[PDB]
């Protein structure tokens, strides 16, 4: 499966994607990285790993929907199968979801439907839980709305804040980003015909 990931920064996910994805057993292969934000460290490592990269300025486009079909034009450029945004910090329009609809994996740092939204720790830390974690979901229109991949729970400790939470809960997400990712290269899991996550 020939995957893209799409970025907009420090590229930690995208880093662990890569070193699962040169595995020999993995199904999926990273064939571009798209980042919308130049200069970005993401870029480096993609870069470093040898993927060819596109940066796409959305100060550049009119609409949301010119900027997606730039994305969508590179993604067919390269023959894409599957996207993962590995911290993009864009919302896609809605024909974009709808063209990849069951092929666009999405990181999000809570444990959906907890704390749906870009500023996902604080919210966390605000409500004052105990445990939360991530999730990997595929992208629906409704924004971390999409049938869930898979989840780590991940503890919140006395004390912790925004940098001390997501540093922990990152490294849930370089195990649960790669393993979901190869459930859905490998055809293990699909979306089905009802919607709903598919096992097979
Ligand atoms: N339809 C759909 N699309 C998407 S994308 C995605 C990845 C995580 C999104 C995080 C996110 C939450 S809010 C937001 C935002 O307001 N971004 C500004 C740009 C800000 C800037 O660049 O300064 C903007 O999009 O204009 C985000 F980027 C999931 C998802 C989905 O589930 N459904
Ligand atoms: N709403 C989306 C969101 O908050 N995404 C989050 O951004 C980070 C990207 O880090 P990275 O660039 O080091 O992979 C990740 O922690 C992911 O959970």
């Amino acid at each position: 499966a020939r995957v893209a990931v799409l970025i907009s920064g420090t590229g930690s996910n995208l880093q662990a994607l890569i070193d699962s994805t040169r595995e020999p057993n993995s199904s999926a292969q990273i064939d571009i990285v798209i980042s919308n934000k130049a200069a970005v460290a993401g870029l480096d490592k993609a870069e470093r790993a040898g993927i060819p990269t596109r940066v796409i300025n959305h100060k550049l486009y009119k609409n949301r929907v010119e900027f997606d079909s730039a994305i969508d034009l590179v993604l067919e450029e390269f023959s894409i199968d599957i996207v993962c945004l590995a911290g993009f910090m864009r919302i896609l329009s809605g024909p974009f979801v709808q063209k990849w609809n069951g092929k666009m994996l999405n990181i999000h740092p809570s444990l959906l439907p907890s704390f749906k939204g870009s500023n996902a720790h604080e919210q966390a830390l605000e409500t004052g839980v105990t445990v939360t974690g991530c999730t990997v979901h595929f992208v629906a229109e409704d924004v971390d709305a999409g049938q869930i991949i898979l989840q780590e729970a991940v503890p919140v400790k006395r004390g912790d804040t925004v940098a001390t939470l997501s540093e922990r809960v990152k490294l849930a997400e370089h195990k649960i980003f790669p393993a979901a990712l190869q459930l859905v290269a490998s055809g293990t899991v699909q979306l089905g015909e009802n919607g709903k996550i598919c096992w097979v």
